[PDB]
């Protein structure tokens, strides 16, 4: 009953979800700050430094606002995140697998391909690309004679503050200096480190906050410029001493100028037209284009080999996280004997580049004569 | 960052193997294969390779080794990437990284407990060979140009709206004039006495060509 | 016993529960709101962006370019 | 007769449509707000935040107006 | 351009990925709420929740008939290619 985790520390496993503990009811329900309203680079630096020190709430809210506000950023982020979901995967057994190990690996493979909550797990784990860390709870359930998850809820990333000590262990916030640690076997954590460093640093929001600010400020300034451009101000200079009644009619006239407007004014009055916005759209669009290009560079790598390498890298990191926290827990809970930590099934994504069928088909039969070429190596390409 | 990640992910893409020593005997080949399989089946090696790429820009990637007992093999169980600022080069011989201990010489590294990867792109000492030495100048130029360009767009294309009230105007007629001159928006149109003026003076004149030229050169 | 017609009710009639923020509940002028009758509500939550039920719509991202384009036009 | 749902909670299934329950007759018939008339970014942010908090009505009406108004969209 | 980027992904692989993703989400929703209800209502025994029919969309990319036709007979000699796999492309 005293199940050991991956690190070999015995503990007692509890079916109750850590959030639903009747003690964190008033700290798991937070109304979002929306800090991206009127951001100044000084304040963005301040929230980034607060996140670096350990308080990740402001950074997570800022990342969420950046995801939903900047349309180009969202398009690029979705383009990157859907690359991962497209890859086909299988639970390849441990190397030199025996009978039972291969059978258990195949059982896990079939169950995961026939579980509706795995695709949600993979889609939500892609949130760590921008915020830095995707944390999902595991609501354990009884499926026949197998203790397997029945739902993976994606908790808000702002609820987790890094420990002030060792700065790499995500701890659920409990209004404490150290913070409440994660309940074992009940928190699917995927830390996607694009940049080496600590848990708060490795998010792409650190790099993308500046182009986001520049692009959005330029866009708003450009829109306000178009609000005024191409329509000159219409000022009338009534002679001094005019009665208080003749100013009202003059103002109602000068505000009545429309299409083909034409009227009469006394010799003492003037109706000069002064421009209220002079310039062109070249600077605003230049800044917008540069910022969008920078955002695309940060997200994908270039505005096709680089995108493939990005996909392979972050897919490998996700696979390592899954092996840590979605295969070993199932094996340990379902089985009763001490699970061999050295040899356990691991998820593998089919990230191999597709093989051009025509070149292989007109090349292999030519090399085959003379060379023993395994059918399998060839069977890997397509079927 | 995009270029640095593009370079660092090239290394991780390469496949590797623990090739035995040349003219390997039986036992040497078997040990080499054992190491190969163990390292391909250890989760902390990929982290080691990803963190060792930090030396590209800073100059030196230092990772501690938390030794652990795996059956009957004393092998690492976790490689923590310590902050590079904690290490100061020895004032003597200037090539041995020593953990800082508030001392002149500094505490040396504990043996068999510090994975050090000194990526020398340029010949020289440990502090020199980082790419930050070369890249600090284009970084400064590009970022200063970018901030200046953004501040220029903050002001460009919206002329300053100054009103010249005749002197001797009551202290109440200056407030209304200022609230009017700050009420100019889309299709704004109003009346001013003959003695007042509403000249529009530009507050930022120029174009985006120089800023973008400098940004392109720096990139 | 199979469906004979699927009526598309107006999405404004549904308010997310103030608790757990992911269960769509038919609005009944109540704080919690009337829950959906089982086996009688075909619900398809298309999450383009990770988050809650109200967040994952594309209107959140597209409201700004829509405003800018239409004001400019 | 006590059919269980996907989540294994027994219940009684009813053929009557939930809307046609003689209690939600005055809340299933709403005349649309059309909030996209004279939208200011402040007000768009306000309705987005209201939708985030749970009241999805304004967001849905805004999305409908965006769908029928912006031709490219 | 921004609206097109948000909707499709680019103003042709990206559109295919978008279609596959949202079609998969729709298929999961249908399996949750348009197959199990029919099975539970029509049948009287306890429906096996673990094993129930699921809707699948034919999202596989079309196969160029000329390349397959002049490649497979060249590989077939020597390798046991299954007619089925080939039958998936078109008929």
């Amino acid at each position: 009953g005293r199940i050991l985790d991956i690190s070999g520390q015995p503990f007692d496993f509890d079916d109750e979800m850590q959030s639903r503990s009747d003690e964190l009811a008033m700290v798991m329900k937070r109304t979002q700050e929306h800090p991206s309203s009127g951001v100044t680079p000084n304040r963005a630096a301040q929230m980034l430094r607060d996140a670096e020190r350990g308080d990740l709430t402001a950074q997570a809210d800022l990342a969420f606002d950046m995801e939903e506000k900047d349309t180009h950023l969202f398009s690029e982020l979705s383009k990157r995140r859907l690359a991962i979901q497209a890859l086909e995967w299988r639970i390849a057994p441990a190397r030199d697998a025996s009978a039972q190990e291969k059978k258990d690996a195949d059982m896990l493979n079939e169950y995961l391909h026939d579980a509706a909550w795995f695709e949600d797990a993979l889609f939500d784990a892609g949130d760590a690309i921008l915020k830095g860390y995707s944390m999902q709870e595991i609501e354990w359930g009884w499926l026949g004679k197998m203790r397997v998850p029945v739902a993976l809820h994606h908790r808000d990333p702002a609820l987790f503050c890094a420990n002030p000590d060792n700065l790499n262990e995500l701890r659920l916030r409990d209004a404490s200096y150290h913070g409440l640690e994660l309940q074992p076997f009940g928190w699917f954590m995927h830390r996607a480190k694009s940049r080496t460093g600590y848990v708060g640093t490795n998010g792409l929001v650190r790099t993308l906050i500046w182009p986001f600010i520049f692009k959005n400020y330029s866009v708003r300034d450009f829109a306000e410029f178009l609000e005024i451009y191409g329509l000159p101000m219409r000022v009338g200079k009534y002679p001094t001493g005019s009665t208080n009644r003749e100013k009202a009619t003059l103002m109602q006239a000068v505000m009545d100028i429309g299409r083909r407007a034409g009227g009469i004014i006394p010799m003492g009055m003037t109706l000069d037209f002064q421009s209220a916005a002079d310039g062109q759209s070249d600077p605003f669009m230049a800044m917008i284009g540069w910022a969008e290009k920078a955002i695309s560079k940060a997200i994908l790598g270039g505005t096709d080999e680089v995108r493939r390498e990005i996909r392979n890298a972050d897919v490998g990191q996700l696979a390592r996280s899954i092996n840590r926290d979605l295969i070993y827990p199932l094996l340990a809970l379902n089985s009763d004997s001490t699970i061999d930590i050295n040899r356990l099934p691991g998820i593998v994504f089919d990230t191999s580049e597709a093989g051009d069928i025509t070149a292989l088909s007109d090349a292999i039969p030519k090399l085959a004569a003379g060379m023993r070429i395994p059918v399998s190596w060839i069977q890997e390409k397509l079927h």
